[PDB]
């Protein structure tokens, strides 16, 4: 079985309480990485924290804090202060219409997906370079591929990281880094959840019939597991993605039509 070789070396994973980021904390935690874990809410964090040092043998501290702020940035970095690794994740933007999208909300989407991303990145790159190890999976999304009607806050922000990732990433590639994007398709968790409550509700069907219409329309039928999700991200940290730089991994069971 594939040894990642990645045992002891240390990842701070940024909104991973939940779903996408939370499957990203179990899988390189079950390849012997210790983990500095991020989230808002204390509870829900001190859980998952919990769940992982139970199922896997290395060591979980959580950092209750919103990552999209300074302060919350600071105490992530305190905690974890030469990351092998970084997982960047935040919330997404609220979807709508731009007409109804002041300039601070613009301002508020670029913050949590774009440009606190690269603070963090700012802030542990040079560290990883210094070791001559690093690896940087941004969690951003299909709409970086094809924009999602509804979320022109993602679309902006998240291929606004994606630009300056593709540049960073050709920069520090001689010094053992690599930098990547992981993008989600439709990924069963909670927040599709509400997403799809919303929708259904909208749309006058239930959203059982919802959820199996949208797994019908993905050409695999079903939608994605974060296992899956993190799956990849520990492919991706491992030591036998080191040629791998500057990359946008889609994930989404076919549903993006273009070739490339
Ligand atoms: N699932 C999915 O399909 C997707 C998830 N997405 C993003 O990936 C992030 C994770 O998303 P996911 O893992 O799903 O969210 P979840 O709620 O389960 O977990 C969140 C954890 O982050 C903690 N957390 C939140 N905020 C902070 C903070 N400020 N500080 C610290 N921690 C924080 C939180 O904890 P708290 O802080 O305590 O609240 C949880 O731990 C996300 O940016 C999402 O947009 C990318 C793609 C898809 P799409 C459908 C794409 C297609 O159809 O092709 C497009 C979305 C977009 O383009 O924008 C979802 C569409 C919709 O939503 O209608």
């Amino acid at each position: 079985h594939m040894d990642l070789g990645i045992a002891g070396k240390t990842a701070l994973v940024c909104a991973a309480s939940k779903g996408l980021g939370r499957g990203c904390a179990e899988a390189l935690a079950a390849e012997g990485v210790n983990l500095v874990i991020v989230a808002r809410t204390r509870d829900t964090l001190e859980e998952t924290a919990e769940e992982i040092r139970a199922a896997s043998n290395v060591s979980v501290t959580a950092v209750a804090c919103d990552i999209t702020t300074p302060d919350g940035r600071a105490a992530a970095l305190a905690a974890c202060p030469q990351p092998d690794i970084l997982v960047n994740n935040a919330g997404g933007p609220p979807p709508g219409d731009f007409r109804d999208f002041s300039h601070d909300d613009w301002i508020r989407a670029l913050e949590a997906n774009m440009l606190t991303p690269i603070e963090l990145i700012r802030a542990t790159v040079d560290g990883m370079i210094g070791r001559g190890f690093g690896r940087i999976v941004n969690i951003t999304s299909s709409a970086v591929k094809a924009p999602i009607d509804v979320l022109a806050l993602s679309n902006g922000a998240r291929s606004g990281l994606t630009g300056f990732v593709a540049g960073l990433s050709r920069k520090v590639a001689g010094q053992g880094v690599t930098i990547n994007n992981l993008l989600p398709g439709l990924f069963d968790t909670d927040r599709i959840a509400t997403t799809l409550a919303a929708s259904a509700k909208a749309q006058g069907v239930t959203v059982d019939e919802l959820r199996a219409r949208r797994a019908k329309e993905i050409p695999a039928g079903r939608l994605g597991t974060r296992a899956e999700f993190g799956a990849a991200c520990a492919f991706l940290c491992s030591v036998h993605a080191g040629y791998i730089t500057g990359q946008n991994w889609l994930l989404d069971g076919g549903a993006y039509p273009g070739t490339f």
